[PDB]
């Protein structure tokens, strides 16, 4: 409907797949080459379904900060026959707050879904499902579970992936450029 939605749609149309684990279907962001991200609570194993195709997992790493605290981002390298458009230049370098973000989701349950969530706070610490978690972004939108893995964007930046909510607020794990140096 406006330039934030334009940027979000460009990312969804070329840099997402539908990922299925034993824990459900998730929006999955492809970042470069065969490297993608998913919330750690998806419990990625040795095999994952990608757009309903059985796919070997070459590597999966559940990130933690240097305090050894959960970040809720799992970086997955997929045995896929096609590379993602490289979008690492859209990743922020530092922790920050943002205005006017969009949360975008694409699953069987929620196809072509886009949500203007407004202001995004650098919230920091969250007790996520009982797990101490760092680098959390917050927005004041009544998100639900089905949008976990959803992509959080501003115009020109891919800033996070949706990981949870409390009924009135949603929470995303930050994406930082430093996670995807090769």
């Amino acid at each position: 409907m406006g330039p934030g939605f334009d940027f979000a749609q460009a990312i969804m149309k070329k840099n997402t797949v539908i990922a299925r684990t034993e824990k459900g279907e998730f929006t999955m962001l492809g970042v470069y080459d065969r490297v993608a991200v998913i919330p750690t609570h998806a419990s990625v194993g040795e095999i994952i379904y990608i757009n309903d195709v059985e796919t070997r997992v070459l590597d999966a790493c559940a990130l933690r900060d240097l305090t050894d605290t959960n970040l809720e981002i799992t970086i997955v390298k997929l045995d896929r026959n096609q590379k993602f458009r490289d979008i690492r230049h859209f990743l922020p370098r530092c922790e920050d707050d943002y205005n006017d973000a969009v949360l975008s989701v694409h699953t069987s349950k929620f196809p072509n879904m886009y949500i203007p969530v407004g202001q995004v706070t650098n919230y920091g610490f969250l007790n996520l499902g009982g797990t101490p978690t760092h680098r959390i972004l917050m927005y004041n939108f009544p998100t639900r579970a089905g949008q976990c893995g959803g992509v959080v964007t501003t115009t020109g930046k891919v800033i996070g992936i949706h990981v949870g909510g409390n009924g009135a607020q949603g929470f995303a794990a930050m994406l930082l450029h430093s996670y995807f140096t090769d």
